[PDB]
DNA sequence: CCGACAACGCATCAGC
DNA sequence: GCTGATGCGA
DNA sequence: GTCGG
């Protein structure tokens, strides 16, 4: 449905979700608005009253309260207050730079530190992470359209093989689903010579090919299995140069790539029914493995997968098209 | 009523 | 120095 | 904040 639907409820819900995120340190209250606006973001009607709000999985009292006082008034008095609140909206902003969590922002509001500014001006209190957000804080907020990313696949891809052709990697996320755009890449890898039974090189060795051909430009972490960066794509002679984004590459042991590879492309949503179906069949399915459940509730061995159409078998589910895993 | 709401890799901190 | 906790991620 | 044992 149309934003204009509900779109003042769903608002203000994800703007309390954020405070209670960013300022509150509430992860679990963060989470519940977003439940809640996500609900009512797919609830095809406009929303009378919070009673008919409430009847959705997610809206318990106080939310249909909240929403009772912005239909009757087109507004909510506590988000208009906290907005007002100069050290309320400038923690919640300074967490939009990466590497700057809820605790970061609240100590640099404290010390006065409350605008990119006032950030670029102390890059002595700015550990690597941060600098690298701040340095890119306006491309990381930018979504990546698809044909951007088919051609950094195609980079990622190329390199790979050209480091050592025996490497699967394969991009997960939203953008394996299909999608027509991304909030950054994400690449799973493996190799046949790395199992859960099994050289501390396998990772760097990829990552130093992007680095090489000048694809990655920046590290924010970078560790024997997982990296996390910033790359991006070459611009053509004499044309604006694209803008750089963030990318994490996992490497994981070939007998759970594929596991690997269902859980990451998800969605969410979807990784939450085949998990709930898994235990009908009597399957623990978790980002690692597909494990036997004894009828003591015990689980066995993991199962052997050699492909993401071995785990829907196990549990006797036709193969899903990522294309058509929305849930 | 009151605990769960995911788990963990990496960077960095806090304590010894 | 080492080991465990915390912050961050999203 | 919401849900559910
Ligand atoms: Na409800
Ligand atoms: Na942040």
């Amino acid at each position: 449905p149309q934003e204009t639907l509900n779109g003042g409820i769903t608002d203000m819900l994800t703007e309390l979700a954020n405070f209670e995120k960013n300022v509150s340190q509430a992860i679990h209250k963060y989470n519940a608005y977003r439940k809640a606006a996500s609900v009512i973001a797919k609830y095809p009607h406009k929303i009378k009253s919070g009673a008919e709000a409430k009847k959705l999985p997610g809206v318990g009292t106080k939310i249909a309260e909240k929403i009772d006082e912005f239909l009757a008034t087109g507004k909510l008095r506590k988000l208009e207050k906290i907005r007002q609140d100069d050290t309320s909206s400038s923690i919640n902003f300074l967490t939009r730079v990466s590497g700057i969590g809820p605790s970061a922002a609240r100590k640099f509001v404290d010390e006065g530190i409350k605008t990119l500014e006032d950030l670029r001006k102390n890059e002595d209190k700015l550990n690597h992470h941060q600098r690298i957000g701040l340095k890119y804080f306006g491309d990381f907020e930018k979504r990546i359209p698809r044909e951007e990313m088919l051609q950094m696949q195609d980079i990622v891809l190329n390199e790979v093989k050209k480091v050592d052709s025996e490497y699967i990697a394969t991009v997960c996320g939203s953008f394996r689903r299909g999608a027509e755009s991304s909030g950054d890449m994400d690449v799973l890898l493996t190799h046949p010579s790395f199992t859960s039974e099994s050289q501390p090189k396998l990772l760097h060795q990829v990552v130093e090919q992007l680095q090489k051909v000048h694809f990655i430009t920046d590290t924010l972490s970078k560790g024997e299995t997982k990296f996390m960066g910033v790359c991006q794509l070459p611009s053509k002679n004499d044309e604006k140069e694209y803008p750089h984004r963030r990318i994490d590459i996992r490497l994981i042991p070939k007998d759970q790539y594929y596991c690997g590879v269902l859980y990451f492309t998800g969605s969410d949503i979807f990784n939450k029914n085949m998990r709930a179906h898994a235990l009908e069949k009597g399957f623990t399915i978790n980002e690692y493995t597909i494990r036997p459940l004894g009828v003591t509730g015990v689980a066995g061995e993991p199962l052997p997968v050699d492909s993401e159409k071995d785990i829907f078998d196990y549990i006797q589910w036709k193969y899903r098209e990522p294309k058509d895993r929305s849930e």
